């Protein structure tokens, strides 16, 4: 069979670099449009803005309402229509960034993805979820500028960056997982050797440095530490989960939006973390191995029980509504597994008393 | 200071998928100029036409002179306005491809390229070189769509694809050098953690199966070990050496361009299979580790002597203008080393030695 | 899903053990009917004879015709039937041995299993071939007890055992390949974790001893070498490919049948050794890997080009025969692969030249 | 480039070595002038001049200001001009030598340097350090002889043997550093392979006898692990920094001069203990290998956080100040880092939060 | 008991550093007087006296009678007194450097060696040999400045390089014996840890680069392995036998003074390699450890056997005179052995005995 990779067109990492934004842009265009809401105008969006100014780039400010709709999605590609603008900024977490690329697709503008936290690894694909999730959706490209700057990030709150580091952490165990069964990827085919040396790497980055990066953001610094971390979490993590493929951490995760409650105030990194657990529970590891990485998610203040993640005495009924999600027809977990919903729920349940087994020690 | 990272779009490799052309170009376009040399026409340029007629896909039949010029690309350019193409397919080797990327820029075209040979890794590059070398020249864009037929490339000689595996094989040397030195690489920053992961395994994968590859091809036959292998050459090279870095072994390739003789009808890579020598006797290495890189180059019956590259008997002076000219300044020896043009010269001849000391053994 | 484990009921093997027959029939009855060819008569068939009447023990004499049909066994069942016999004892090579099965079926017998040379795994199987191959059946039990003689079998002839070896060198290959890709093994499960610890262990035992157990062939002697390989080659090999799993090697060997030829008259083991050679060519790994397997064949004088298997200069249309028939709908190649017939003639190219590169070193 | 190696003439350590002064002064002369402290002369500044009356060696006894000005330098010239005194010979701590060193070279006289603390490396050095730090001067020459007394050294309080080891686990830490980036020494050029051999070899031995050592003096015996860490803290450290390369650490220390306060109190080691762990926060290494220094520091009673340097609660505007002075031009960090002030502000603020994370385990 | 460690002032190193001789005599003098013989003064001598005077240094241009005698060092101190000179410069090889030291003794004069061959480890030292051997004597001091021209070398015979490597490796095998015993170096104490790191050091870079280092010369290119190798033989060898010990291979050196013949064409170096295997043959090593030796010397072309060192059928006679010399007292080897003349003259014979069972390999 075929093996597919894909990519942004170009990353761009370091301290301080938004402040080259309009460097960066120079032969592209003059003309903007800057998406982002209320709170992240102030953290960086008038940064940006100013920037722009300087060189004589026109800037369309947009306030995101923080929704990312369709009719958003009308709404603020109307405001580029008219400005005629031919570039799209988006600035801040996920729903913006989203937002940002939809907004760019139908405008066909060259797109500049700028991230304000290192907390999941969304920003370079070309993907997104269409929700209870429904479905995966590709946009017609990879984002053309991602522009990382690590000092916003080092100033971002430490649970931010901690659920970064989950999300990434889910990267090698589910690829891996995808190589063996020869399975596909979200790209199109089966996974690269480019993609598997990503993956692999991103794992062996995060176990060395992920706890020296943690404590550099409590102390908002920027460190060797970080600058390593925050790659992992954005061009390592992104380019291993979709060109390197998903499997079950992520069907777990969506599996998740088929209860109502307080769950879904965490974040998408804190979802993953225990649907990584599940996985590795459904997986022939000794003890030894699944410890690891529970003690590196504690470590991290990141939850490994139904309790930690507001489920506790969650009856066999609820589990099994998520454990039918994970396994529709469709999910990524069908791309290294053969199981039924029965056993996933079992395997939910294992990584629970798993980890309490860990804590009672 | 900044990391940054840059690539093609969209990398499909596999056996007979140039059949599945039209399939890629769906919801892109249905009007292409195709690029090619009178004899690629025949291997697999009609091949491609008919791929696209039978997709109701307009196809301008362009036959390359054979000479990477400024007219060339000016000719070939305003026949894709008059016909009003939207995509432009090049197809062959590297003078071809090169102004294949040439024309797109012009046009402001979607670029795809098919490589017929894994014979040099500048087919996912967003780079050329301006000739007796004179500088690197960027284009506006890495391409969109690198398509790698492996059973069009286990029909092509053996020597290209050894020539290939040399040029692959100095990504990993020349990179290690960029990222010791804290030098920057072709893409304009330091290298990320990516790009080192991808040029290691680059050197990892052509240790492992260079020789199965080259036996695979010498039987006309594809195999697990030439997929490896040409995804090495192209995409793990290509990546390695435009974000990981170049150094002495390349400066020492385009130095070559001072002097006139039999040695111009020498591949890219079998220069550059010299030139990393004499990079690794310009560094501290044992014994051992020269010749674990002399003996892979004998088994693809590559050259290690002056000897061998037409070169019997020169003279200081022809090797001090080599010499000198891959000092020049700007050239990428500077990312990595401090040495003047003598030390060059230098260690050009101390290579020839450790390898004629090497086969009389 | 579920894993399944079968095995002959009782397994015996030491020198001399043949002159314990009417011990181990003891309990079970007096009548048994003798299957064996005019040689083997010679060879052992009359010592059990001889033995069985010491022990009060009738014994119907029948003279095996040589072919395995349906009539053959009606013949024989028939004769079983008019003396009344309640147990079977088939001596000899495959034939005999299949077709004593066959016969216990029918009377619903006691069957024993008295092999004369160490050259396949079959003794222990439920399992035989219906032909060019048609499909595998089964019969309704594996063995009641298999009695292999160390004495008689250091006098079969050296390409006998060397024989018996190749086939019970593609246990681990096919099995390691079966478990990693989640396929059923013929006993019809997943495969056991006992099935997994034989099979390896059949291999390292192979590789430890297989060259001394050779050597005391030669010189008609029984020593420990030859006991543990007598062993591998009997009861680990056929526990191994049974309920451990059978993949592309004897899928290749099946494939043959659809020439004519001289290839016929080589032994199942030497045509399963260039098979295994076949399936290491369609999966990842190193030189030094494969050479490891081509130079243990050579040591043993079995065959690794296709030179040896009387196919000197095939044509591909004669290959592309073989390859069709290997990846039949139905065939084992399909439990641990996703590959086409032209991949399968591709790889049965690069093996013979993989071994032609290994000898002209 | 060329490499430079530079050394004291003759270094002499062992129990009991003062009472031989005399004797290694027999060719040289008989008039000296000795230089010591008031605390000094009663330690070992007496027992000095007894042995070289023995011995019919004149001796000018002098009693050192305390500060090492050069109106204290012009005053002591005089008198061994006067006395027409042929021998310099310091005894004490740092200024004291640093004195006699000055005044050697006023003289041109031949030198002796006897410490009574293992201290710091600057004993067997040819430079000094012109102070709020401005820049490091050097003598004319290293010491004719430098004579360390074990038996003096083990009555000196644990705490300047605590310190003494602090300097010297610098001194790998930063050579390291020099020559992976290629940068030169105080010395003049590119490390040597010796300097490479000794600096490498002084961690090993502080860190396999360092505990030992520590714990001998705390006894105020004399034993081989003492002897071992003397001889590290001496001419290990002293040969391996100076001809080795400075590089970040001792930059740091010299920032500190930036600020008053009680930090002046601590002595060169613990300031220097810190500003080894922010050198290691600025490379690239992992929680564990940092943690290996910090541990052995605790096990010292050095300092390791911003409160144990009496910097408690300091502000970003005060470590801005420590960091602009330590990136001064001309200072060492630049042998071996490209970093700006604000880069070593946030270095200072982790290896603070590093360390208190592994305390608050 | 006292460790002592002594060392010539500054040693520098690198490819045409001859130039910068006026540049390092700066504050030193203007006047000099330069020693070398005949054949030296065209190598290297006139370049020294034109570079001295375009930075108007006066120069005394003295030839070398040729023979290191009393008589000889009498004659040119005069004309140096005569010419008022400060500063004297030996150019070449062992007996011009001796001479130099004598005469910069007298003079009480700064001394710069200058060696024009890596041949032997004397150049650093503070001592020679009084002649058949009588004895070792000092000189007031090691060399004030030893400098070291990497091109002038790579233009020296091969053979005088080789030579250079069989002197250096005879090091650690002697200091290691003399550490061992707890016996004393020449320097006057037990071994410092700094000897033992250098002379350890110097056996690890010759085994790594010797043969490439080699080649080099043969080229007459300078290559990083050429500066090593040069570095080991002249600063690494010149502190480890003078503070690290000697023992029995330079006794045995010695003892050959004892017979007159063709063997004393050979140079130091070649002497001392079969010394060396002598002190291997009175030591405990397997035959694999002696081998390894006797291997690298084969590949320098070095003499193993006694037939090589011109002792053809040396009688037991011949060879007890050798060995009565190699034990005399006062010898090296007592510093680490406890034999008898007897015991030598019977290791002598079996070192010629395993290199010939070597080579009947
Ligand atoms: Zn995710
Ligand atoms: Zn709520
Ligand atoms: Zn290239
Ligand atoms: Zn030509
Ligand atoms: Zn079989
Ligand atoms: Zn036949
Ligand atoms: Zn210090
Ligand atoms: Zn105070
Ligand atoms: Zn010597
Ligand atoms: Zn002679």
């Amino acid at each position: 069979a075929e093996r597919v990779f894909i990519s942004p067109a170009k990353y761009v990492q370091g301290k301080n670099v938004i402040t080259k934004i309009a460097n960066y842009l120079e032969g592209i265009g003059n003309k903007t449009v800057v998406i982002a809401d209320e709170i992240v105008w102030k953290i960086a969006g008038h940064t940006i803005v100013n920037e722009l100014k300087k060189g004589n780039i026109a800037a369309e400010e947009v306030v995101f309402s923080g929704e990312a709709s369709r009719n958003e999605v009308e709404r603020i590609a109307n405001i580029a229509r008219k400005a005629e603008a031919a570039i799209v900024i988006g600035v801040g977490g996920g729903k913006t960034l989203d937002t940002a690329k939809a907004v760019a697709d139908e405008l066909d503008a060259y797109i500049v993805i700028v991230p304000t936290a290192a907390s999941t690894d969304a920003p370079t694909s070309a993907l997104s979820v269409i929700y209870v999730f429904e479905s995966y959706r590709f946009y017609k490209k990879n984002p053309d500028l991602v522009l990382v700057d690590t000092k916003i990030i080092a100033n971002a709150p430490p649970r931010l960056l901690a659920s970064g580091i989950a999300d990434a952490l889910a990267t090698w165990v589910e690829a891996r997982s995808v190589i063996k069964s020869g399975g596909k990827t979200m790209a199109g085919g089966i996974p690269t050797i480019a993609a598997e040396a990503i993956a692999e790497k991103c794992e062996q980055t995060l176990f060395k440095y992920g706890k020296l990066a943690y404590e550099s953001v409590k102390a908002k610094v920027v460190t060797p530490a970080l600058e390593a971390v925050v790659e992992a979490n954005t061009l390592l993590s992104g380019l291993g989960f979709e060109s390197g493929g998903l499997a079950a951490a992520h069907a777990i995760h969506n599996g998740f939006t088929a209860l109502e409650g307080e769950i879904h105030h965490l974040t998408h990194g804190e979802k993953v973390a225990f649907g990584t657990l599940v996985q590795l529970a459904l997986e022939e590891h000794s003890q030894q191995e699944i410890e690891r990485y529970i003690e590196l998610y504690l470590c991290l203040d990141l939850p490994v029980t139904l309790e930690d993640i507001k489920l506790k005495d969650a009856s066999r009924e609820d589990i099994l509504k998520v454990a039918k999600a994970a396994t529709a027809e469709g999910e990524t977990i069908h791309n290294a597994f053969n199981v039924t919903a029965d056993d996933v729920a079992d395997a939910i349940f294992a990584a629970d008393q798993y980890a309490k087994a860990y804590k009672e020690k």
